């Protein structure tokens, strides 16, 4: 046929396959929004899985900032409700391999309102 991998293999897997997660649209340029894992069930691995944008967009690239070095997300400019009322990206994470065995990850994030917080 075509392929057929079968075995075992180290890959890198999250967590979650589709993270979902509630965004203040009045979030900061730098506010925290969640932080991607890579458990590889190795009680410790040595530091060999990155965090990078995967299927995304050019205006979700520069609305939102994610750092390769720690895994965290987190925004990088304002957030109006109005240009979007849910953002939906994927990131990828390398592991092993040229190219590297990338794991796609959805991430969902809700576009809340602060100001539409019931007394």
């Amino acid at each position: 046929g075509s392929s057929g991998s079968s075995g075992n293999d180290n890959s890198p897997r999250f967590e979650k396959s589709v993270y979902e997660a509630d965004l203040a649209e009045n979030s900061a340029p730098g506010t925290p929004i969640l932080q991607l894992r890579a458990a590889d069930l190795d009680v410790g691995v040595n530091g060999q899985i990155e965090y990078v944008f995967g299927a995304a967009t050019e205006s979700v690239r520069r609305l939102l900032r994610l750092d390769e070095t720690s895994g965290w997300l987190s925004v990088l400019h304002r957030i109006d409700r109005e240009e979007v009322n849910q953002l939906r990206f994927t990131v990828m994470a390398r592991d092993r391999g040229q190219p590297p065995k990338t794991d796609k990850a959805t991430v969902v994030l809700n576009i809340k309102d602060e100001n539409d917080n019931v007394p």
